[PDB]
């Protein structure tokens, strides 16, 4: 018949469904982060910038994935998106650990979905999910550990406010 | 002191955050029409487009509900954004009656926020709806209503096909 | 000595001929298609220069696997090219069909021919493959597919004239 | 009635279906020369983009045969393309002969097709076979017989190597 | 904690570490034949410019496995590096020959590194070795066995200055 | 004969090779500190900089020597090159600390092979040592001893952070 799907496996459907979930909540935890440097009490206008660009670029992970179902003839299926755990965030080094937490789930739960497509002998797929998504979590998760080591060599005060502003500002 | 608050009522700070999440919510909304119509089995393009600008339109109606929340010296919080009521939007006739629906419930809980503003006497908060909303929202039902008498008028079959096309394509 | 050949294993290379086979005989088909529909009794352009430039483009897979072949140190070795299964090939749904059918059939070939480098542990070869073919292969079939979906939904007579204008024409 | 059919007799659109399977011939043949020369212990780079440009005219000496069968009001017909008599060209000079009797053996059809032609008083078809096809294979042939006679006068080794550059390498 | 540090071996550390040493050891080996061909009793540019270009590459290649070490979270360890193997390399064909045979050692290490990563699972150390290693040694081994074949049917004298000409002198 | 030797004494050429050594390794050493200083938990983008530039501009400095060699028509002989004594530098303080000494190391040597050319009345190669190396260590070492007393003055922690981006981050 008239189908385009070929060697796509529920299981793999069923697992680029949930990392679509997962994008999206990743988006939605960055965009927490970024009001909350925002406040008018905290005020640091690099972490917000850098925090909207993360939830933006997140965003983007999730539509591509999205795509990704529809051209492989799967059938995205939507979750609720949750809340984040928190509703403020802490110090910029407090708010540094917990996206590179984030960072560090979202990245397992990539390798899970690419042992899925090659346990599923889905080529294209891994292929897709290493093209598209694991050098950005390496390249995003050693970013943000910098920032880590950095914000912590600057120390509290001043320093958070001069970090801050090397982030973009 | 030194915090920013002025003028700005607590019931109104958690009517922005009601809205904020209506926002998300009828960009998810969108975000699932688009996906819809980008099924193989679908496989109309303008609707997809014209879905996909619509969830980032109501994405950023989200982003600056955050703004306007911090910019007043409010406190945003995030509650869950619950997933759309279908999975499948039906052609694209049924897919434009259910978002003239969504843009409506959209503006009631706008004009709901207004309501609340002027009754609190916050003009400045008033403006702001009025400035970036309300006339959106009334354009954009419009503009949803005449698709859905030109679909009506075209038909099911190659009337969709070419009314699809002239969304943007 | 002085060859270049290096973990090439020769099921690999028997299989790159075969499927140099395969590319060619898929080019033909759709040269095939593409007389067929500048016909003076079908006179339909777009699909004319559709099918023309699926021809062109599996001509350039084909040549890209000869490059291969070569870069690998190994040896091609031509086969006849097949003439296609029919001489006409029907409406453009027909024809559309037929090229996904296809397209399918080329696609599990080089899922195969994948399954034989991994297999062989050539991780140049199975490389070469997903950056080349595989995605490629998925986008063709997807379109192709929503080709199906619209060409059902415009109907015969004017619906085919006008769904035949959007390929490119 | 509506076919544009006149003045084309039966045995000419044989004679066209018979001259574009041989101009495919032709390029399948020019094809594994290039592949032949691009073979990491022969090594002449000349050679392959002369034989794969060759190959490529071949191609569109068919397209345009096809085309004309179609102008014509004919019916294309597709036959196997036959592979070529050896895996292995030999020398650039054993190569050059072999190539100076394939067109040789293209120009004899083409000369017997144009005797077709006049024969059933086809003026247009003459015309087309004259305009297109006679002074280019003219021009190839005269031009692949000073090649072998300064591959002769070059001699092997050195010499072959220098008037591959000229080719154009 | 604090680190970046995910699904990455001490056995790949281990072997990214050993291919740091023989990166640069190619590197130094290919500075040792340009400097060969750049005395006064040997003389060929070509070769001279051609080598230091390749030793120059291998340098790059060793700093990208470095950075990629530090990007997954690795420790680099540094090894010396020795000398290479001959203080004189002989005529261009020779030191062809021994360059064919360096990358083709090369290669082999970094298909028992590729072999490590897949073993251990790391499928973006493997993506990391295909994108820009894997290819580059298929190619420049391809291209250096092609010198071999024409240095050899150049011949000595006056074959070998010309034929230095043209890497690119 | 037609050699190029002339007033180009033994001990001299031996010096070169030597020089040639002491170069390369100098170069290692600062490709070690540039990738200790991108550790993820150490994450000093300026110095990384500053490292890779000195490490690339000491090979640029053993380049120059072994191009020397073969001017003068001495024989270039390669040994190992040493690992670096460390494989953690320290503090950026640390490390400036350990580049001076280095520095100081390489320019008495240049001061030596200088008082052998000398020696042997060899002014070109006192003139080529002169211009190409002794004033650049003046600067260069003049230029460590500035950053070691700012860094000093910046302290540790922020200052150290601060001072990282002055050298150009
Ligand atoms: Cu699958
Ligand atoms: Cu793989
Ligand atoms: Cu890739
Ligand atoms: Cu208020
Ligand atoms: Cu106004
Ligand atoms: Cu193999
Ligand atoms: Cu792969
Ligand atoms: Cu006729
Ligand atoms: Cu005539
Ligand atoms: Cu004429
Ligand atoms: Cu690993
Ligand atoms: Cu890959
Ligand atoms: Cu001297
Ligand atoms: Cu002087
Ligand atoms: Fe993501
Ligand atoms: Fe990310
Ligand atoms: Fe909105
Ligand atoms: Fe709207
Ligand atoms: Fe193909
Ligand atoms: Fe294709
Ligand atoms: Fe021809
Ligand atoms: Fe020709
Ligand atoms: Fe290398
Ligand atoms: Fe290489
Ligand atoms: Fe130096
Ligand atoms: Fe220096």
């Amino acid at each position: 018949m008239s189908l385009c799907r070929q060697n796509y496996h529920e299981e793999c459907e069923a697992g680029v469904n949930k990392q679509i979930n997962m994008e999206f909540y990743a988006s939605y935890v960055y965009m927490s982060m970024a009001s909350h440097f925002d406040r008018d009490d905290v005020a640091l206008k690099g972490a917000h910038e850098f925090f909207l660009k993360s939830s933006s670029e997140e965003r983007e992970h999730a539509m591509r994935l999205i795509k990704f179902q529809n051209q492989r003839g799967g059938r995205v299926v939507y979750q609720d998106i949750k809340k984040p755990e928190k509703d403020a965030w802490g110090t910029l080094t407090d708010a540094m650990q917990a996206a590179l937490d984030l960072e560090k789930h979202v990245n397992q739960a990539l390798l899970d979905l690419h042992a899925l497509a090659s346990k599923h002998n889905d080529p294209q797929m891994c292929d897709f999910i290493e093209n598209h998504y694991l050098t950005e979590q390496v390249e995003a998760i050693r970013e943000i550990s910098g920032y880590l080591t950095n914000l912590k060599r600057c120390g509290p005060g001043l320093g958070e406010f001069l970090f801050d502003k090397e982030l973009n500002s």
